[PDB]
This record gives structure tokens, C-alpha cells and sequence, in this order.
């Protein structure tokens, strides 16, 4: 069942074969495409076929497949299963799962760069102490004053549930969110919720624009903890534009590093609840996005008065041409301050290259076009253009309910 | 498959209820293991499929009028059967006719002007016999629907297929394109989406102007005969030339597009009935011409000759040069069609208008089917209402579809 791919600029067709190694489910059917849903809807005995099938592509991968060792770890594994119904992965084997995870993660335009990944173990932290000691060194060794370091940090598998690793911050760093009096919202509005149980636990909000919120750290299914990351670790760039001098006094700033927090990890039936990552941005994820969407800081009208564009009829385009100066400024912020960061076109750019070689060496790639083409500038970006198949391959990185809606104290 | 699911859209927190894909005739390409949501494209019926197809339809019409169960209903039902079981095909009333046309439009998923559904102008040329008469029809669609820049949607339906031998096609893409011309040198003159179809008419007869924006002839197939040449009366072609608002400079590019546009190779499936040569039409959204047409890299590709008259540093790829360009070509094309009283929407309305579309339809019909990936505009995305709006795919009957190109499958006589 081979299928393919085509790009409708360059005529280039690729042939996926690597889709047949999915067993999970995409929730689309023969008869209903959910390409656009956000979210679309163990054991001992599920758990042996699931850590066997991981550790048959490790050896795989690795070119010793059967090997004495191959045959051992399966028996290793299996034994062990048994006797405590979970296992513990080597060292190699977290690194190669951690990785393959992003290699893996369909809606992911960054997978270029898969293979580097610093691979922090925590695995045997048992305390919240612990896991804000081991996201400080993650922070600092990611950030690497500018030049941005791609790191995940691991922290204990899941159990019985009742003893989550979580970090209950959706990013490491992130603005504070904050209802005011008239109903309207200071800071980011993605986070208000957060905020507030921030604010309930203890946290003493400044009440700004851009409020650093404090790490919320759940360990082995206890009531989480605050903690204040120091501040010299936090990385932060003032938005400014080369030509427009007043922009500067929109008084924007955003942090450098991006780093989700929230997601689950993997690997070989074990679920890593907690595995915060890292990379570098893409321009758009703060120029049009965070900064741009109606539901987030929304900056658009105010940007435009200061162009002083005619907004009395939508079709002057002045959204559009205030969007593209927004996210002008960010790129030549970050890049002014020696900040990694990469521009849509460039980005886009690699991600086609990154296709081809991994269906040269792979057999495909799995991507999700609706999350891969940019939010701005869509079919000038080469992306546009390319036919995507879409399909879960694991180890992989999943979503999980939120803390608070699963956690009592 | 569960009879309600759940979309929401993720800046309003507005949860809408689907129950209408249950209704689903067709298969999508996706499996519950691969998606294939962006891909672009994932001899006749015989007695026994044909009945139950055109049943269902009828079932649906009389349905749609509140005579469901009624004796004309139960009476046309019988009818039909006869029809199908004496002749093996069946006619359409011409109520039945103009109910399918507007309702494959009310379904077709990759169409963001679908609020427009319900008015459509339906021209009958179910009695059409020869390419002349074809043309004709054509004719006097362009004219009805141009109607001095204050357009009207419309479509002009052709003989349904018969035995496969005997297809009425119309050869173009679309009623009105400009040719695309292969120069030795490897470079192209014109649209280069057009070549192919530039070569045809050149092989055909046609003698070519050999310029940038040459209107094509109708190339016109009645009755499974070889295809006949027709030039369309220019005066019937509107075009606008493209201006600036601001940038003097920009009408020194040359450029103008035509200011209908109309689709004319798609196949129009109606109750088991196959229309082959359905050409319909509407207006344009804006980044339709100002964003593909113009800067595609496969198409007239103009970003390069505009930033540079705008004197934007092209060096490093992060001055965001191509989509300031972008921004400017797209306010010039807007500008051009209001200024001269052409029908145009810009992406923001139409998007917006679509969710508030979208809305009703869940509300009336259990549901409205889209592709998200057409659906949303090829340019600032995240900033119109419908890239934050989830949406079900799921192919309905009545709908248009793809067919093969005619020159792939034509017998020449
Ligand atoms: C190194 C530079 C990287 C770049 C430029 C990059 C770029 C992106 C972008 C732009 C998105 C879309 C996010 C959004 O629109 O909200 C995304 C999604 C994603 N990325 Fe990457 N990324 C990078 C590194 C990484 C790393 C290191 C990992 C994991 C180890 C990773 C895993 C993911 C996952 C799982 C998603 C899906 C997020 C979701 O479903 O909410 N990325 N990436
Ligand atoms: C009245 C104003 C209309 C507007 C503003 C509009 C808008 C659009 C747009 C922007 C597209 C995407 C085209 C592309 O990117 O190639 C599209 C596609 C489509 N439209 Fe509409 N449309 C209109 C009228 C109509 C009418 C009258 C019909 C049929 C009766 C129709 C049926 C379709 C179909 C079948 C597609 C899919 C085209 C394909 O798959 O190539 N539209 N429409
Ligand atoms: C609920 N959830 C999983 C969540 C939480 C925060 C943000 C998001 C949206 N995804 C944003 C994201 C993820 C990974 C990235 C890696 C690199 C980069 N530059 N940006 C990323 C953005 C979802
Ligand atoms: C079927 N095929 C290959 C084909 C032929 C011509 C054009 C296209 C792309 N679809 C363009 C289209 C379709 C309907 C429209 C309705 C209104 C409007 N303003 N634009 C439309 C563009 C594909
Ligand atoms: C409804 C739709 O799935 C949703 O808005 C998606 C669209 N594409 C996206 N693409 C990226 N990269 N990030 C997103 O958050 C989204 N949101
Ligand atoms: C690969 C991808 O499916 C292809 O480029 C699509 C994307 N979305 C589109 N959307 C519209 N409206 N029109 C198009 O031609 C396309 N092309
Ligand atoms: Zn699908």
C-alpha cells in the first residue's frame, strides 16, 4: 500500500512507505476527515507487546537486530514486566525514544534538527525541590545566553496515576494573565486560569503586562509547589523595529526560550507525565499568534494607529500590513540580540528538506499540513505546496488533561 | 460512527454539534490510521446502483419541499423507476435540476462563498446538441453573470452522460484564463498553469497573439465529438487593470486580471446523474488573483519585480521582504475591482461571513461540511475567524467533482 506525496510547485512526488508501521488511531474515517481537530478521540499484558515492539526498532535501528543482546533485553524486559507490571528503560534507550518522539511529532515544522537533543535524565527525582533544581540546569543549559540549545528533561514514568510527575505550567516560561475590574485582561489571556491558582497558592502577582509566572511543580502525585525562577536565567527580548522608532514604546518584550511543559512522553508503553522540551522559536509563534490573536495580546489595532492606516473598511488590508511590521520586529529583535530564532520562510524551507530526507532514508514522514503551513503568508512558504500524509507513529509525544481538573489534594 | 460529534472553535470557545455527517455518501481517502486531508485529489452506472442513487435524491427533494411521503412525491418515485427500468437512465425536473445545482454547491467543502448557496441563477442547456449551441449557452452565461461588474453566480448545465461515448466537455479550466506559452529558451510567456491547455487550442487551430494576458477560445465538446474552437466576444470579457492606492509605480507592471471567474471542468453529480459540462460561476476573493494567480512561484510569480520597485532590502529572508510585497500586490488588486464597480470580497469578509454561514447551516441542517485547508486563506491565516474554527470533511450528494482531462480520454473521430 504505497501512497504518494506530491508538491504542486516543484512537481517532486515522494513515496510514503513508513505509514504502514502506524497501529494508532488518527480519528478520521473513510467517510469523515478530522484533519482539523485539535484533539480528536496500562497494564502488564498491554504492556509487554508495546515494550517489545520498542525495543525491536531500538535494536533495529541501532543494526543488531536479534543480536544476543536484542534477544537478552527482550527477556530482561519480560522478566521484569512480570515481577512489578512496568520496566525501566536503559539510558540509550530513553535518548533514542526522547528523540524519535520529536521525530515523530506530525505537527512539528523543527524536526530537522531531531537528532540534537540534549537528553536530561530525572528519573530519579522524588520531590518538587528536586524537579525545579533539574529545570533550572534545563533552563540554563537551553538557553546558553542566546545561542538556544535543544534539551528535554525526564522526569519518574507514571505508576498507578495516583503518583504523577506533573508540571502544572503549560511552559516553563510564560506571562502572567490577569482579569481586571472592567473585565477586560491584563497580560496574557491564555494563561489567566493558571494565573489565579498561581495567585490562590500563594504567588504575589506584580500586576504587570509581562509577569514572569512562577514554576508549579507536582511531584510523585503530591500537592504542587511554587517556585521563582531566578531571574539571570530568564532570557527576555525587548521588541523593537529598524525603521520605526516609535515601536519600541508599544513597550513589547517576549522570553527566548520555548519550552513545553505539558505534554505527555511515549515511550515503550512507559508514559512520562512530565518531560518538559525545548527548541527555539519561529517568528510567527510570537509575531502573529501570541501577540496577534484576537484571544491573546491582541496588539493589532494599536500597532495599525501608529502607522496610522485607514481601518474604517477591512479590505485596506491593514491587519495584514501591521501583522507583517509586527513580525518584522521580532525577528530583528531577537536577531539584534544575538537570540536564536527562525523566520517562517527559512523554517518552512528546511522542513521541505528534512521531508525529502527522510523519505530517501526513512520511508516518510508524518505531518500535519494544518499545523505546518504558517499562520501568516501561507502558499509563499513552499509548505503550502506540499501534499502531507498525516499518521502516529511512537514513541510520541501526547496531550494530557490539565492538573487541576484530575488532581485532589 | 457516533451520531453527534463536537466542533469547537478555539478563539470564541463556541461549540458546535454535527449529526449531518451521518448523512455521508462518499469516501474522504483518510483511514483511521492516515489522514490525507491535504491531499489535493485522494464507463456508466448501471440499472441497479442508479435506483437507490436517485431515490435517495428524490426522497431528499421531496424532503426539502415538506412533501415527504405525499402521493406526488410516492408518484414521481414511480416514475423515476419506470424510467430507469425502461431506459436505464432518468430525467430531472427542471425543480429537481436547479434543487441539486444549488445543493452540490451547499455542499462543496472546499467553498468559502457558500452563504450564497440558495441564490443561484440555474441556466437549463439540457437541450444543447452541438458545440456551437455550446457556445451559445456559454455566451449568454458570461453575460448574464458579468452583468457590468455587478455579478451574479450562476451555472449552465449541459446533457447528463449517457453510455460514456457521448460527453458534453467543456476543455477549458475555466471559461476565461489566459495562455501560458513555452518559449525554447525554457522560459514562459503568459500563465504557465495554462500551457498545456495553450498547446491544445494551438494544435486545434488557434492562431495566437503570443502576449501576457491573451483570453484562450472556448474549446467546446458536444456530444462526444471532437472539440470545436469559438472566440469568446471580447466584449463580454470584463478585466480589470491593477492600480495602486498609494504606489504610482504599480500600474507600470502591466498587470490586469478578468473579473469572472468560472469554473468550467468540474462534473456535477445529481441523484446518480452525471453532468459532465457544468460550467458555474461566482465572484473572486481577493487573494485568489493577488496572492496565488500573482505570486505563486508556478504562476505569474511577480513578488520579485514588486519588492524591488519598492526598493525592500531582498538579501536576508527575515526582513519578511516577500510578505510586505504580498500585502501591497493584495491591497492593489482590491482597490482596482472597487474602483471599478467588479465584485470582489477580501478574505477577512468572506471568512468571517463563511463562520457566520457555518453557524446557520449547524443550526438548520445539523451540520456544514468544510476542508480546512482550502477553506482558510493562502495569506495571513491565524488573522481571519476560520483558522481558529474546527471543521468536519465529509462528502455530500449533490456535489461537484473531479473529473480526468478530456484530452486524456477522448476518442478522436
Ligand atoms: C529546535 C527548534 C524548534 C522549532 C523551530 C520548532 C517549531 C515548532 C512550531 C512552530 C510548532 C507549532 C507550535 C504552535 O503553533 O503552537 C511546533 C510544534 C511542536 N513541536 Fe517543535 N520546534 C522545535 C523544537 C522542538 C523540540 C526540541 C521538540 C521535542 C523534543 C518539539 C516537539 C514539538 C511538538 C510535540 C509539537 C506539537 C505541539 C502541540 O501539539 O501542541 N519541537 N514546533
Ligand atoms: C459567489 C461567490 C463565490 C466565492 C467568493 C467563492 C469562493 C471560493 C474560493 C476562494 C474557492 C477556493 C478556490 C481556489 O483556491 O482554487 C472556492 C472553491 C470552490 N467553489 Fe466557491 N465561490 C463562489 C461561488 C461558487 C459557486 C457559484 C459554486 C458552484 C455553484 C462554487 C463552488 C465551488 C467549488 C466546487 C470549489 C472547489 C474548487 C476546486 O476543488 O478546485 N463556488 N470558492
Ligand atoms: C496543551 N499543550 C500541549 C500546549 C501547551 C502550550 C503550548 C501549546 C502549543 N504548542 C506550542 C509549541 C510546542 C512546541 C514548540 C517547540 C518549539 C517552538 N519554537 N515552539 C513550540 C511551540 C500546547
Ligand atoms: C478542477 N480543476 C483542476 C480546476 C479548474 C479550474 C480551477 C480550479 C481551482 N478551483 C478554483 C475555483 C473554483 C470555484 C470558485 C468559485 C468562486 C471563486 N471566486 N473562485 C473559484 C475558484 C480547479
Ligand atoms: C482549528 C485548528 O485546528 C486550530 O486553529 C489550529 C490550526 N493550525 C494551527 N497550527 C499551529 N502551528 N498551531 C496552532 O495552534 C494551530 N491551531
Ligand atoms: C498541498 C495542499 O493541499 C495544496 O497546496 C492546497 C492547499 N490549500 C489550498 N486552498 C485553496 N483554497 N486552494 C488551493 O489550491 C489549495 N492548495
Ligand atoms: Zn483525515
Amino acid at each position: 500500500r504505497f501512497l504518494k506525496v506530491k508538491n504542486w510547485e516543484t512537481e517532486v512526488v515522494l513515496t510514503d512507505t513508513l505509514h504502514l508501521k502506524s497501529t494508532l488511531e488518527t480519528g478520521c474515517t473513510e467517510y469523515i476527515c478530522m484533519g482539523s481537530i485539535m484533539h480528536p478521540s496500562a497494564t502488564k499484558d498491554q504492556l509487554f507487546p508495546l515494550a517489545k515492539e520498542f525495543i525491536d526498532q531500538y535494536y533495529s535501528s541501532i543494526k543488531r537486530f536479534g543480536s544476543k543482546a536484542h534477544m537478552e533485553r527482550l527477556e530482561e524486559v519480560n522478566k521484569e514486566i512480570d515481577t512489578t507490571s512496568t520496566y525501566q528503560l536503559k539510558d540509550t534507550e530513553l535518548i533514542y525514544g526522547a528523540k524519535h518522539a520529536w521525530r515523530n511529532a506530525s505537527r512539528c515544522v523543527g524536526r530537522i534538527q531531531w537528532s540534537k537533543l540534549q537528553v536530561f535524565d530525572a528519573r530519579d527525582c522524588t520531590t518538587a525541590h528536586g524537579m525545579f533544581n533539574y529545570i533550572c540546569n534545563h533552563v540554563k543549559y537551553a538557553t546558553n545566553k542566546g545561542n538556544l540549545r535543544s534539551a528535554i528533561t525526564i522526569f519518574p514514568q507514571r505508576t498507578d496515576g495516583k503518583h504523577d510527575f506533573r508540571v502544572w505550567n503549560s511552559q516553563l516560561i510564560r506571562y502572567a494573565g490577569y482579569k481586571q475590574p472592567d473585565g477586560s485582561t491584563l497580560g496574557d489571556p491564555a494563561n489567566v486560569q493558571f494565573t489565579e491558582i498561581c495567585i490562590q497558592q500563594g504567588w504575589k502577582p506584580p500586576r504587570g503586562r509581562f509577569d514572569v509566572l512562577p514554576l508549579l511543580l507536582q511531584a510523585n502525585g503530591n500537592d504542587p509547589e511554587l517556585f521563582q525562577i531566578p531571574p539571570e536565567l530568564v532570557l527576555e527580548v525587548p521588541i523593537r523595529h529598524p525603521k520605526f522608532e516609535w515601536f519600541k514604546d508599544l513597550g513589547l518584550k517576549w522570553y527566548g526560550l520555548p519550552a513545553v511543559s505539558n505534554m505527555l512522553l511515549e515511550i515503550g508503553g512507559l508514559e512520562f507525565s512530565a518531560c518538559p522540551f525545548s527548541g527555539w522559536y519561529m517568528g510567527t509563534e510570537i509575531g502573529v499568534r501570541d501577540y496577534c490573536d484576537n484571544s491573546r495580546y491582541n496588539i493589532l489595532e494599536e500597532v495599525a494607529k501608529k502607522m496610522n492606516l485607514d481601518m474604517r473598511k477591512t479590505s485596506s488590508l491593514w491587519k495584514d500590513q501591521a501583522l507583517v511590521e509586527i513580525n518584522i520586529a521580532v525577528l530583528y529583535s531577537f536577531q539584534s540580540d544575538k537570540v536564536t530564532i527562525v523566520d517562517h520562510h527559512s523554517a518552512t524551507e528546511s522542513f521541505i528538506k528534512h521531508m525529502e530526507n527522510e523519505y530517501r532514508c526513512r520511508g516518510g514522514c508524518p505531518a500535519d499540513w494544518v499545523w505546518i503551513v504558517p499562520p501568516m503568508s501561507g502558499s509563499i512558504t513552499p509548505v503550502f505546496h506540499q501534499e502531507m500524509l498525516n499518521y502516529r507513529l511512537t514513541p510520541s509525544f501526547e496531550y494530557q488533561p490539565d492538573p487541576w481538573n484530575t488532581h485532589v489534594w
